[PDB]
């Protein structure tokens, strides 16, 4: 057991059915999220289209944390049926998934001082609304109001950093959203790792029209977080002719986070906003080495576009929560041990059952480097030092 | 200098303006390729849309072989300006780019025994025709006729293996194109590393309707080659608001097409059903291999039911790779086996080696006999 509490940068709640409706402008009652029932099952119907990002939006019954961990690692014994790995429980047996007081008490048992609390259902909504910019902005605001109500962006006990969503789909309205969440004390905001929807056409994350948003975050010392989402990448499997076809995930994997970080870096977001901090959550860290190779090639062939070294921008401005099976010594060699974050993804089935068991993956590190990975790097990410 | 002649699996001709029209029936005169001119420049106009795969389809002036080496490796020296690199000569001064006799004499000077001769313009046509299945199949047939005429799939001197194109867009017609080229002695065919266009929707390379084509190639011992092409991957840049080049575009494209092509072949069981089928990757690099292996292993662990064989072993057994000059070649041999590494110069392209045999400069970490595998013998195994 560690001698200090940890800071877990990847935790989830399970949204109640009204997370996107409780505070939604009635103008968007059909344009946004609706929960409709066939009598047995509830379906999320988003802009009049049934959405399938979450198989059961009631979240009951609910997967056992970590039951898919050995699977996602490949550690699964021979002849064993993967369907047999999934175990579920009654949602009411786990109030800590939806209730802040219950969650804090579980955090105490888990030895977590501060958890970043991130959406589950909410990570699929923006792709569903990508053709309705006004419904996107209203729905993100409704969600953020719900989030601050049930979880709180950062209540005075400083146990939970609940990250609201910022959509850049309407960049003027986005500056209003950022001002609103910053005024309510947000310490981390999530932007989807995907092309930004547009009225006319989609935009790069580094579009100059987004500069006012990045400037607000950078001046506030609040990082942008990029968490695994529906980023619309099934379009690749679609181009290839695409109950799970095994090809789809091979074609998808970690391409969204790679392309997101490329968009940010190549289009000069960190050049224009050198104080801006970013963090990748639940996207793995395998993307880094290909991204570094490709950035080096781009900077060499078009040096005029790279007044600064894009690899150093990656190393300076970006923190990464790796997957448990990633080569962590190698990652530290590449991005620096100070940029590696512990995140458990609790209570998801693909996450760790016991968050602090992440330390089993750190036997290659000194006691003081483990303290950085398990606690202090996250505090560095959130903070801005007076000396910087 | 080596004491054997080499086998170069990546060489090009430059198509004359009529490669896709000489033997094309008039019914496809507008649906296929036309060369239309504005008084100064000539443009490839494909299915009534101006195409931009090749900057100048007359190929005159013509790039100096190897002058873009530094650029394609991102080894442009400190201080050197990128656009100062391109040098051009006149096409008339290099008949070996379009004339078989002149090319043989140049191969003698280069110490190449056999060259795989591959398209330049031809690698962009299929994407342009992906919405017209009949025009695709007819245009590929017309081109294959032109190829056998000017270069010959495999003339008696056995100096040149000129690979015809096979499109799977109409699978029945594809089987018939395979028979056509095989009967004329083809020893390698090119399939585009890209989704296969369909009347109704695109298909995986491993779609079951493609089995008769793979079966015929596997039984004949003729490999399928996948050469760098317009595979339509600019759609990813497009999704990001893309499409002076925007430097993001190429970061988002890179080697994704060959990765996804090999994934489609292996995951959908082409090598499971056709274990004798040989494939070769040409001008796509070899960096894709490590991520592909990672992802194939994950897929096999997650859905073992779909993977009765080890997909990484299928990669290693059935696939040959001509890597980029600058790739880590000892590492590649550690991963796929030295027997699967092929020398290819990409001559005379600008991004290729000016001197094909200089490829050996990157092989100092290998034994004399392994260099012989890479520069000659592995290609003989691939062909059979
Ligand atoms: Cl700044
Ligand atoms: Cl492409
Ligand atoms: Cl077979
Ligand atoms: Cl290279
Ligand atoms: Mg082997």
């Amino acid at each position: 057991a560690l001698n200090y509490r940890v800071i877990d940068v990847d935790n989830h709640y399970y949204e109640p059915l009204d997370s996107f409706t409780r505070h939604l402008d009635k103008k968007f009652k059909r344009r946004g999220v609706q929960m409709l029932s066939d009598g047995k099952r509830t379906w999320a119907v988003i802009g009049d289209r049934v959405n399938h990002f979450i198989p059961n939006p009631t979240f009951d019954p609910i997967i056992v944390p970590g039951c898919l961990d050995l699977l996602f690692r490949g550690e699964i014994p021979d002849g064993v049926d993967p369907a047999s790995l999934m175990k579920v429980e009654r949602l009411a047996d786990h109030p800590e998934y939806q209730n802040r007081d219950a969650r804090i008490a579980v955090m105490d048992e888990q030895d977590i001082e501060t958890a970043f609390m991130l959406p589950t259902f909410g990570c699929g909504v923006e792709e569903a609304l990508k053709h309705d910019i006004e419904a996107t902005m209203a729905s993100v605001h409704a969600f953020n109001l719900w989030l601050d109500e049930d979880w709180g962006f950062d209540r005075p006990d400083h146990r939970i950093i609940a990250a609201p969503i910022v959509s850049l789909a309407d960049p003027t309205r986005a500056v209003e959203e950022v001002d609103f969440v910053l005024a309510r004390g947000a310490k981390l905001v999530l932007v989807r790792p995907a092309p930004v929807p547009g009225l006319v056409k989609p935009r790069s994350l580094g579009d100059r029209s987004h500069d006012p948003v990045w400037a607000r975050l950078a001046e506030a010392g609040v990082p942008v977080g990029f968490h695994l989402s529906d980023s619309g990448y099934l379009h690749i499997a679609a181009a290839w002719g695409g109950a799970k076809d095994p090809l789809d995930q091979v074609l998808l994997d970690d391409r969204a986070i790679h392309d997101t970080m490329a968009s940010m870096i190549v289009h000069g977001v960190f050049t224009r906003h050198p104080k801006l901090k970013a963090v990748s959550i639940e996207n793995g860290s395998y993307f880094v080495h290909r991204l570094i190779k490709r950035l080096k090639k781009a900077a060499n062939t078009q040096p005029q576009y790279f007044p600064e070294d894009p690899v150093e921008q990656l190393r300076n401005n970006v923190w990464i929560a790796p997957y448990y099976e990633d080569d962590l010594p190698e990652l530290a060699r590449v991005i620096g041990v100070d940029k590696i974050l512990f995140g458990s993804d609790w209570p998801h089935g693909e996450g760790l059952a016991s968050p602090v068991s992440f330390t089993a993956e750190l036997k290659g590190f000194s006691e003081s480097d483990i303290r950085k990975i398990m606690r202090d790097n996250a505090l560095d990410l959130l903070g801005v030092q007076v000396g910087s």
